[PDB]
C-alpha cells in the first residue's frame, strides 16, 4: 500500500507544516539595511547596525510579531501571510509525503520599507548626543534632524537607548522613544511663533519700538532677565524678552492664540506614524487668565514632545506652510497647512539669525560658514531641562535640528551650552554630509 492512501501509526503521522512569510526589511533612504529576517538554528530579526535605530524600529517579539517601534506600528504590511502544507512525517520528523489538500498555501512575503532616515546623519547625532550625555552627566538625552523643506525625518535617537537584538533586558526607561513619547515645556523655543504671528496679522511692524519694562498682571510680574527699556522686533528676538513676547501675544484675544497654537500641533497627537505618541498640554482657553496667556507665550504652561516642536519650525523654514513629518521616503515635500504668509516666514528666519550672533542669547549653536537660525532654554522639571532648536542655511533653509538634555549633573545647566554644543556639531556636520556649501567666509 502507497503510504499516503494508509492510517496513520506511530511512524507516519500526519502534519500541518508552517511555510513561514518573511518579514520585510528597513532600509535606509540609502539602501542600507536596518532590519531583516534570517532562518533559525522559523525567521529570526537581525538588525545589523544594533542599538543606532533602536527606538524608531523598535522590535519584534519571539513569533515575529512588531512589539515596539515600527515593527508595532509598520506589523501589517511588514509580517506577510505564513502559508503551509499538509505532509506525513515519520517518527523521527522526515517528510515522507506530501499530502494534496485545499489547505496547501504559498506565504507572501512582508513589504520591504524604506526609511527617510540618513544612517550618516543618525550616527553623527547618535554621537553628539552621547558626548552631550557623559560630558554632562545628564539623565537622558533627545536628537531629532529633519529636511527643512520636505518634512522627512533624517535622523532621531535618544539617551538611554538598548540592543534591539537583545530586547528582553532592556530597562523600561531604555526602550522609550522619548522624542515621541515625552511631553516638554518649549520656553523659549516658542517665541518666534508669537512673533510671526503678530507680524503676520499686522499687530506689530519692524519699525515698531515696544516698552518692554517689567509690568504685572494682578499680582504676576512679568520680566526679563536684564531690563531693557525699550526693543523693536529684532532685539525682542534677540534678547528673547518675556516682556516683548508676553506683550505681543496679549494683542490678540485668548481663543485667537489658543487656535494658533493648536493649528501648530500644541494639545493634538501628531499622528506620525509612530506608536506612544503623546497629545501634549493645550488648557481650553475658556479657563485661560491673562496671566496663563502670558506664560504661554514664553513657553511655560503647554507642552509637546520634541518632534512636534521640530515640526512646529517648518512652518518657519519652508516658507510659512506647516508640514507634516515622515518617517518613510518621500519623492516630494508633502502638502502642508499654510499657517504664516511666505513674507512674513523670511522675516522672521532673517530675525532668528540674531540669536546665535553676538548680541543674541544661543550664540553657542553657531555653524562656521553659515547663518543659523535659533532658540534655546531651560525649563524646570533642582533638576532642569535644557533644549535647543534651529535651522541652516537662514535665508534658505535646508536641515532642522532639535537637542534637548535632561538634568544636566556637571559644567552647567543652560540649555545653551549644554544642548548648544551637541547642536552646532550635529549641524554643521549634517550640512557637510548634504554637501551644502558655507554662505559665508569659514573663520
Amino acid at each position: 500500500t502507497y503510504n499516503f492512501l494508509k492510517e496513520q501509526g506511530d511512524n507516519r503521522i500526519v502534519r500541518t507544516q508552517a511555510l513561514p512569510a518573511t518579514r520585510g526589511t528597513v532600509s535606509d533612504r540609502n539602501g542600507a539595511v536596518l532590519a531583516l529576517s534570517a532562518p533559525t538554528e522559523e525567521l529570526k530579526r537581525h538588525y545589523p547596525m544594533g542599538n543606532l535605530f533602536a527606538h524608531v524600529i523598535g522590535f519584534t517579539d519571539i513569533d515575529g510579531k512588531g512589539q515596539e517601534g515600527l515593527e508595532l506600528s509598520l506589523e501589517d504590511s511588514l509580517y506577510g501571510e505564513d502559508g503551509a502544507e499538509v505532509v506525513l512525517r515519520d517518527r523521527q520528523g522526515n517528510i515522507v509525503d506530501s499530502l494534496d489538500s485545499p489547505r496547501n498555501k504559498a506565504p507572501q512575503n512582508g513589504k520591504d520599507i524604506i526609511l527617510s532616515l540618513d544612517q550618516r546623519i543618525q550616527t553623527l547625532a547618535y554621537e553628539e548626543l552621547n558626548k552631550a550625555v557623559e560630558y554632562h552627566q545628564a539623565k537622558a538625552g533627545t536628537v531629532v534632524v529633519l529636511d527643512a523643506r520636505t518634512g522627512e525625518i533624517l535622523a532621531l535617537a535618544n539617551t538611554p537607548a538598548y540592543d534591539p537584538n537583545r530586547p528582553g533586558r532592556a530597562d523600561s526607561e531604555q526602550r522609550r522613544n522619548r522624542a515621541v513619547t515625552d511631553m516638554i515645556e518649549p520656553g523659549s523655543a516658542i517665541k518666534p511663533f508669537v512673533i510671526a504671528k503678530a507680524l503676520d496679522a499686522g499687530k506689530t511692524d519692524l519699525n515698531e519700538r515696544l516698552n518692554t519694562q517689567p509690568y504685572k498682571i494682578g499680582p504676576s510680574p512679568v520680566r526679563d532677565t536684564h531690563v531693557y527699556p525699550s526693543l523693536d522686533v529684532r532685539g525682542i528676538m534677540q534678547k528673547s524678552s518675556n516682556v516683548g513676547t508676553s506683550k505681543l501675544s496679549a494683542r490678540f484675544g485668548a481663543e485667537e492664540m489658543y487656535d494658533f497654537y493648536h493649528e501648530l500641533g500644541i494639545g493634538v497627537r501628531m499622528h506620525s506614524g509612530f506608536p506612544g505618541e503623546t497629545a501634549g498640554l493645550l488648557r481650553n482657553w475658556r479657563r485661560w487668565r491673562p496671566i496663563e496667556q502670558a506664560t504661554m507665550s514664553f513657553g511655560y504652561g503647554l507642552q509637546l514632545s520634541l518632534l512636534q516642536l521640530a515640526r512646529a519650525y517648518t512652518a518657519l523654514t519652508h516658507d510659512g506652510v506647516l508640514l507634516p513629518l515622515s518617517f518613510e521616503k518621500q519623492a516630494v515635500a508633502p502638502q502642508g497647512k499654510r499657517i504664516f504668509k511666505e513674507s512674513t516666514a523670511r522675516e522672521v528666519r532673517n530675525l532668528m539669525v540674531s540669536v546665535t550672533e553676538p548680541g543674541g542669547t544661543g550664540t553657542a549653536g553657531a555653524v562656521d560658514g553659515f547663518d543659523v537660525g535659533a532658540k534655546t532654554g531651560t525649563a524646570r522639571k533642582n533638576k532642569h531641562v535644557g533644549t535647543f532648536i534651529g535651522f541652516a542655511p537662514a535665508k534658505n533653509p535646508r536641515v532642522i535640528v532639535a537637542v534637548t538634555i535632561d538634568e544636566p549633573t556637571a559644567h552647567g545647566y543652560y540649555g545653551g551650552v549644554v544642548a548648544g554644543s551637541p547642536f552646532k556639531k550635529i549641524m554643521g556636520g549634517s550640512l557637510n554630509i548634504l554637501g551644502i556649501s558655507p554662505t559665508k567666509p569659514l573663520t
